[PDB]
């Protein structure tokens, strides 16, 4: 399977591997300097006042919610159009999640329909960055400041997405991941920015075990275990360096699948109205039946067997057996008709330019 | 110049795991994963293994499996690390903290036994500083009653009871945090001959993610996989693991013997026969008869350019633990708590390193 082309591969080379070594040869592998120094380079990058460096950004959500107070008899406004570990967060402290549609065409929340699903139990707003393109946060923003709920950002895809002109999460509250499939990886970690000074307060105590001072340190309520090792952390600092460089490669790739998909029956997702930069993340298509003669089902299928990998990003949480039983009365059309008809195709920043032109002849022929 | 209490051994064979795994491009789990269970299956004897990002994740989710929360009892030494405690109490379940045995940190059948009610759905024994438990007698106080036993292997790397490695059968867990005998920065193992907690664990350490057809959320689960960069670095420190231990043996046979003349008191060698894996050498300081405080001894230690560690400070006297549980009271537990450090022991060490600290420790008598 050495000519396989996968959806996603990271960029992992001799800067890596020397990072590695330093930290290895310091014999200060786990939580240390290295973390220390990523969570200053994310206040630069983002302008934000505090970063909290964590084992995943599903870590991270967990402890972000559990350090509001979120539990039982809450309700916290999230997407369905998402990956699952948010919706899984909110049901493992006791909240009820309430699932809201998305926009057809961008896939992210509007600030109608935050509005529209606020009640007297709503006590966070979970808007997701998707694909590297930002959602319109300010409008979200004001929803959320009219009614004393906070705004927490799924910033899982925008490491580099920018809106109107900064970086995501230079206010607010927003969580960034380093899986494997991220724009910039450290294998598993994420990050968390925020201008509380008392929730970060409470979220560094609760990633690591609940500690604090009351005096030595002791547990002060008990907390979880979602520290990001120094060995990732100086993975993340290299691929930190890399990502202005790797998020141009990004874009340019996407804008060439952008031109030469716009003659066929494919439908890339919308670019915002609203002044932003995109990370690009992942090119996702919607392949609709009755336009592109092939399902999106075959067409992962059909690539495949060409050499070329998809992913699913994703599956709405609401049509998941879980979901789908407990939450049975969830009736969301935009998000249902996407999660049928989308595939993320190849995006990667050590993807040459033959790729680029194998995905998109392979589009063509299969259109 | 500082000699710490603990070190890693990394060098050029975790170097060399880690750029196989970076040219694969396979960064998170995958193959890695997958030898290092079969490896840990084959150390162990035991069938199921399951890679896990920590021994503390390990525990939440091995628990979460079983069903444990609101309503049940779990008991547990309060002379361990916090995060299984942490863990009982985030998912509902109420910690019952029974004492240990004064001289080897571990708690008895006797204790056990005395603190089962008809809540206790979980046993947690702790494999103490290298030494097992005497396991065969927890497990058959378990039996007695239908209760679970879990152990909690983190020191227990390398570790046999009556020639077997722990979690040869039952339910342990490992870890592999900077300072266990074996290290992948974080990480840890459990290991399981329960076909359907496993089953149950595999899929609540990754999203609750299973298949009724595609996988789907069957159940919310918790994210608590391990990244093949750090299941590679664990498999070389498996590899490790026995020469590691047999040098952590010979320094502390030299504690010993060269400790034996003063008045700092070692634990007891369990009577039950075993394989100690010498994870940290803990001495007892009392300033009748040491003329020196615990405290005051890691101090001047540290002056000296000697690192030392407390495991543990006892959970129940531990703000949250002593608020919420003023109630606990457990003799041999506080005074151990009160009077134990950790002096250096790690196989990087060499035999200079070792004379240093009985040097110091006879100076400080
Ligand atoms: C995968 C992902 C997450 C979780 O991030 P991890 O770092 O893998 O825990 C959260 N939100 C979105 C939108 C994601 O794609
Ligand atoms: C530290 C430790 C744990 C937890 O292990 P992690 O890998 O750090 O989560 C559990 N039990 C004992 C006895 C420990 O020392």
């Amino acid at each position: 399977m050495s000519d396989f082309l996968p959806f996603s591969r990271p960029s992992m080379g001799d800067a890596e591997l020397a990072a590695l070594r330093e930290v290895l040869q310091s014999g200060w592998i786990t939580t240390g300097p290295k973390n220390q120094a990523l969570e200053e380079a994310f206040c630069q990058l983002t302008g934000n006042r505090h970063a909290i460096a964590v084992s995943s950004a599903t870590g991270g959500m967990h402890v972000t919610l559990m350090a509001m107070g979120i539990g039982p008899g809450d309700e916290v406004i999230t997407p369905s159009q998402t990956w699952v570990s948010t919706l899984n967060m909110i049901c493992l402290l006791g909240a009820t999640p309430v699932m809201i549609d998305v926009d057809h065409d961008n896939l992210m929340i509007t600030p109608e329909a935050v509005e529209a699903a606020i009640t007297s139990r709503t006590k966070a707003i979970i808007p997701v960055h998707y694909a590297g393109a930002p959602a319109d946060i300010d409008a979200i923003r004001a929803v959320g400041e009219r009614h004393g709920i906070p705004v927490i950002e799924d910033a899982a895809h925008a490491a580099g997405t920018h809106y109107k002109g900064r970086h995501v999460g230079w206010r607010g509250t927003a969580i960034f991941s380093f899986h494997a499939i991220k724009n910039m990886t450290c294998a598993e970690g994420g990050l968390i920015v925020t201008d509380d000074d008392e929730l970060a307060s409470r979220i560094r105590s609760l990633k690591f075990h609940g500690l604090g001072v009351d005096p030595q340190a002791e547990v002060i309520t008990p907390g979880f275990k979602y520290n990001l090792a120094d060995i990732n952390a100086a993975l993340a600092l290299v691929q930190l360096d890399k990502l202005a460089q790797a998020n141009q490669r990004r874009a340019e790739i996407a804008q060439r699948y952008l031109r030469e998909l716009a003659d066929t029956p494919f439908k890339p997702l919308t670019i915002p109205a609203w002044d932003h930069q995109h990370a690009w993340h992942l090119f996702i298509i919607r392949v609709d039946e009755a336009a592109c003669g092939i399902s999106r089902d075959v067409l992962m299928e059909k690539l495949k067997a060409m050499g070329i990998g998809t992913g699913l990003h994703f599956r709405a949480a609401h049509t998941q057996k879980y979901y789908r039983e407990r939450f049975p009365e969830v009736s969301l059309p935009n998000t249902e008709w996407n999660s049928a008809r989308i595939c993320s195709i190849p995006l990667f920043p050590d993807m040459t330019d033959d790729d680029v032109t194998r995905v998109i002849t392979a589009l063509h022929q299969l259109s």
